[PDB]
């Protein structure tokens, strides 16, 4: 792939309807924790344990505490160069009348509180909640979400389990629910959201410019986005500190922090 940011500057002056794919790199530069990689755990686990269907039916008190850490530790992390430059570059493309849309994997709605709002949130949000009975979705930034979970979440190796009840969980105020509340994020193996892949599809067959930064590109569906743009020959550029498996399939390969390399690129 071409590193010529002088010729991809020639694509960006030109599009109307650029897509940018986000994912966990652009979280990773405000220092936010992904327990992805290489090694990193909370206390035992990392989220290859944690973030799954079976780990909420066997120890969904665990599962809690872990999002209750996640939901806590946000309150120390802002967005980062490269947030407030696609940020930026949205809202002054949307003077001219042209379109900025972003799709993003990650969970910790950095890209809102950096002003975009163009967004669409494949993965869920770490404040967002879904009712396991009625399946109602909301909003919810509450500190600590629930009483029980006061204090608790500690990430310390050796940290005994809060072993909340099920019932002193967080809970539906659904009228007549009451039911389990659990966050609304896409776990392993789960499906994504139909409607929301719906207005994926839409925007990448409208885009004529696609940024793909911070992203290993071997998550599912979402490492097949950007392959479906190229084909109709549109410029897919990506922005990562290292290549991916994806990578030779791009048109630009930009090296480095991705907070480096797009205030310049959408500059
Ligand atoms: N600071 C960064 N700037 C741009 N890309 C980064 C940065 N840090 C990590 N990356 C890349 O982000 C990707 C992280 O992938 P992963 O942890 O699987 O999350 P995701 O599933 O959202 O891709 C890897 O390609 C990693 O090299
Ligand atoms: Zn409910």
């Amino acid at each position: 792939p071409s590193s010529s940011m002088a010729d991809f500057r020639k694509f960006f002056a030109k599009a109307k309807h650029i897509v940018i794919i986000s994912g966990a790199g652009v979280s990773a530069e405000s220092g936010v924790p992904t327990f992805r990689g290489a090694g990193g755990y909370w206390r035992k686990w990392q989220a290859q344990d944690l973030a799954t269907p079976l780990a909420f039916a066997h120890n969904p008190s665990r599962v809690w505490e872990f999002y209750h850490y996640r939901r806590e530790v946000m309150g120390s992390k802002e967005p980062n160069a490269g947030h407030r430059a696609i940020a930026e570059c949205e809202t002054r493309l949307g003077k001219q009348g042209r379109r900025v849309v972003v799709i993003t994997q990650n969970i910790d709605e950095l890209h809102r509180k950096a002003g975009t709002k163009n967004l669409l949130e494949i993965h869920g949000s770490l404040f967002k909640t879904r009712c396991t009975s009625c399946g109602v979705v909301a909003e919810n930034y509450k500190s600590p979400i629930c009483p029980a979970l006061s204090g608790k979440g500690a990430p310390e190796p050796g940290t005994q389990d809060a072993s909340i009840p099920v019932e002193k969980l967080p809970r539906c105020e659904e009228a007549g629910c009451g039911g389990l509340l659990r966050p609304h994020v896409v776990w392993f193996g789960e499906n994504l959201d139909p409607a929301i892949l719906e207005e994926v599809d839409r925007e990448l067959a409208h885009c004529d410019l696609c940024l793909v930064v911070g992203t290993s590109s071997v998550v599912y569906p979402a490492a097949m986005f950007a392959p479906q743009v190229a084909a109709r020959g549109v410029p897919v550029a990506e922005f990562n500190t290292e290549t991916t498996p994806a990578t030779n399939r791009f048109r630009f390969h930009f090296q480095g922090p991705c907070g480096t390399t797009l205030p310049e690129a959408l500059a």
